[PDB]
């Protein structure tokens, strides 16, 4: 369960010694930008936070891109449900001009006989 | 947890006695390319933290490499996406094209009487 791990990062926010502060900022760095710590409003909220904000934006096309094997399809679906209609446009043309060929013939029987 | 490495490189950072420079430099190294040692501003930040910068920018046309199987497929659909559209035009050139010879051989019809 998720708990765990922030147990942890919550009890290594506190205690600790001499020699602990690079450690300590690492630590509070991956605890604020997973919604744990809630940036006090100094300089964290701006420039990590945001970034993290842009970073929950950046990877949407990089995983959108492994899933993107079946938007190549969606696309050629979306658009051949336009394009094939041609074909239904093309029989109602060829019906009209068999309207037309009709006609003509008919006048060609007319014609024929002098 | 990510933590176990960290809290051994840092712990490994300290103590130390006679014939560690090469190892401790070496951990160092990897220590600081993953962002948790700060450079101390002088030489390592321009150095090796921008060459890491470079190598995080470096190895996207790789792993997209990876996973351009689905990426020749986004550039096909996206090209067919335009391309099919032309045989659209190319109906409404037969409906055109279809229209005139309508006119065309009607005329025909009216001439043929003589």
């Amino acid at each position: 369960d998720p708990m765990r791990p922030a147990i942890q990062g919550i009890i290594l926010d506190n205690i600790d010694g001499e020699g602990l502060d690079d450690f300590k900022e690492y630590n509070r760095n991956q605890l604020l930008i997973s919604g744990i710590a809630k940036p006090r409003n100094e300089k964290e909220q701006q420039i990590v936070q945001q970034a993290q904000m842009a970073a929950q934006s950046q990877p949407n096309p990089e995983m959108v891109l492994a899933q993107a094997q079946m938007v190549a399809a969606q696309a050629e679906a979306q658009k051949a449900t336009n394009e094939t209609a041609q074909t239904q446009i093309k029989a109602f043309t060829a019906q009209q001009d068999a309207m037309e060929s009709q006609a003509n013939t008919v006048y060609k029987l007319a014609q024929a006989r002098n």
